[PDB]
């Protein structure tokens, strides 16, 4: 019916903060942490709550020039940010319909851990790899990578 996938992953950065920018600046920070993967983030309707839709570009070299994507619910409270996406590039009307799901957590012990979901939906004739997935699941890890980049970069940063 529909794959699940599920990766974790740490980061010093507190959630508030990091939570504050990926979700407030999220939409920046995605481009200007990793513009290689988006050339540039624009939202068609919504302001970052349910139904949301936001337009995603890519740079040239790529399989899809853009691809559209959707906010099903944030929690400021739950810090938790989940998003699904209709239509995209290798996506048709079911054929593999991505849906992710991103949670922020504060934690003295370690930071701050955050908690993102991969979810693949086909029509039904035609099915998703693993290994597909496996080159999906390095690429969110890079993204969340350069957003940790992001905050020691303020290291560099004269004051």
């Amino acid at each position: 019916g529909v794959f699940n996938y599920e990766t974790e992953t740490t980061s010093v950065i507190p959630a508030a903060r990091l939570f504050k920018a990926f979700i407030l600046d999220g939409d920046n920070l995605f481009p200007k942490v990793a513009p290689q993967a988006i050339s540039s983030v624009e939202n068609i309707e919504g302001n970052g709550g349910p139904g949301t839709i936001k337009k995603i570009s890519f740079p040239e070299g790529f399989p899809f020039k853009y691809v559209k994507d959707r906010v099903d619910e944030v929690d400021h409270t739950n810090f938790k940010y989940n998003y699904s996406v209709i239509e995209g590039g290798p996506i048709g009307d079911t054929l593999e319909k991505i849906s992710n799901e991103i949670k922020i957590v504060a934690t003295p012990d370690g930071g701050s851990i955050l908690k993102i979901s991969n979810k693949y939906h086909t029509k039904g004739d035609h099915e998703v790899k693993a290994e597909q997935v496996k080159a999906s699941k390095e690429m969110g890890e890079t993204l969340l990578r350069a957003v940790e980049s992001y905050l020691l970069a303020h290291s560099d940063a004269y004051n």
